[PDB]
């Protein structure tokens, strides 16, 4: 009974930490998009100046 | 014994995912700082032009 209860809690914890790492990857992709936005306006603006 | 073996396998799995999310958080902070630095440098060149 103790082993199966530990297995169930462990699986739920695994699913929670999987969801957290997926959210962190999504935030990384959004930050990459923001970084690229900043870079191209750097390039436009250096040409302008 | 079988339930204990499954328990330690999922222990290793959750430890791997935890190391992954720590690396993702570190990269997240590293990218956020670069995004903010680029942003205020945008503002600086735009004042110049």
């Amino acid at each position: 009974s103790a082993k199966e209860s530990a297995l169930v809690k462990l699986h739920l914890e695994q699913q929670r930490i999987e969801k957290e790492k997926e959210t962190l990857k999504a935030e990384l992709q959004k930050l990459r998009q923001q970084a690229l936005e900043t870079k191209h306006f750097i390039e436009k603006q250096e040409a302008e100046e």
